[PDB]
């Protein structure tokens, strides 16, 4: 019995998988409408990436596995709508409160009702290092953009990112439509990277310290 | 009791670490000189990159522990040296046999002697994917690299690199001095990516299938 608590470090580790389309590459997409929305209060915000996880674990900072889930330790803090259906409740935020002009935000989710397969269109992006700064490089225009039936009960993450920001109790919500600075690195770890064919985590706390 | 065979898909997972200067920066390097060698046969090749494990655990595709160690389980198939110093064993590689022209190897070492501090200097780079491949870009030319000393039966990785190979059982060794096909980023995942500030892991075995 290890139950993870609300001040865990929570890692949301397995395979990864994103909108079919760049199978097993990391990417970050643009909507063309506003398809897919993280809400709550007056905030209505366009995801610019959504993730599936196969063989979920939760993990603590030394990959010790929890014996809970995040729903039930955690509240929900909005939801996320396809359309003007809420099909999900976002029960945890990872990202850092620090002090920046441009970051990111990532959502635990859980589906609250059974979802339908979706599409749309977005430009697809693929995040990097250049030369540092975490560089948000556009592919390729107009891709439409397809996620699978995704149950009720199921956990998957979205990402919000601009260089705009409201909060959400302490969680910092990053919006608009990109340098970031190389600072953000750290909390899209291990997630983004180079490949979801290799399993990786996701953290899905606030303010992860690793030490 | 969950044993690792020759033919198991294993993991390096924990708090990876490379030289003082990048902290927390995946980076590769290109020596100056040639301090840190991969030695088997009548090949002496360069490193690109060494990465130490804290908090070291040999996993599974599915993150579940082994019980043993590689040390044993696998033959050593060269050395890496520190000048002329034999200062480790390569126990197992991994990468991929698939034909390219431009490549990578990891290597899993054991030290096998207390090793002292070294230091050298090496253009610094940072691998990235760039619109799509994976271009090792220059960061800064002429610093100056240390490692800690490192005790002995103390693992740890590095890494070859470039357009040319040559093979040592099945293990296909890359060398020389770049863009690498986009194919490289699962093998050398999720190790580099975005942040060593975060636990991660590199597969130590040969062509790793995740599926």
């Amino acid at each position: 019995s290890y139950p993870m608590t609300p001040s865990s470090l929570v890692l949301m580790a397995g395979y990864f998988s994103g909108p079919e389309i760049g199978k097993y590459m990391p990417l970050l997409f643009q909507q063309n409408t506003s398809k897919v929305t993280f809400r709550s209060g007056s905030h209505t915000i366009k995801i610019v990436s959504m993730v599936l996880v196969d063989r979920l674990m939760w993990l603590d900072k030394h990959f010790n596995q929890y014996t809970n889930e995040p729903d039930g330790v955690f509240g929900d803090v909005g939801n996320v709508f396809v359309d003007n259906d809420n099909v999900a409740k976002v029960i945890t935020m990872s990202g850092s409160s620090a002090p920046a002009n441009r970051g990111a935000t990532l959502m635990l989710c859980r589906a609250t009702k059974n979802i339908q397969t979706f599409n749309f269109a977005a430009t697809v992006y693929i995040p990097a290092y250049k030369v540092v700064v975490l560089n948000v490089a556009q592919w390729e225009a107009n891709k439409t953009l397809t996620y699978p039936a995704i149950p009720k009960d199921t956990y998957f993450m979205v990402v919000t990112m601009g260089g705009a920001s409201f909060t959400i109790q302490r969680y910092v919500v990053y919006n608009e439509g990109l340098e970031l600075p190389a600072f953000w690195g750290k909390y899209l770890s291990q997630l983004y990277g180079f490949s979801w064919s290799s399993p990786t985590y996701a953290c899905v706390t606030w303010e992860p310290i690793y030490a």
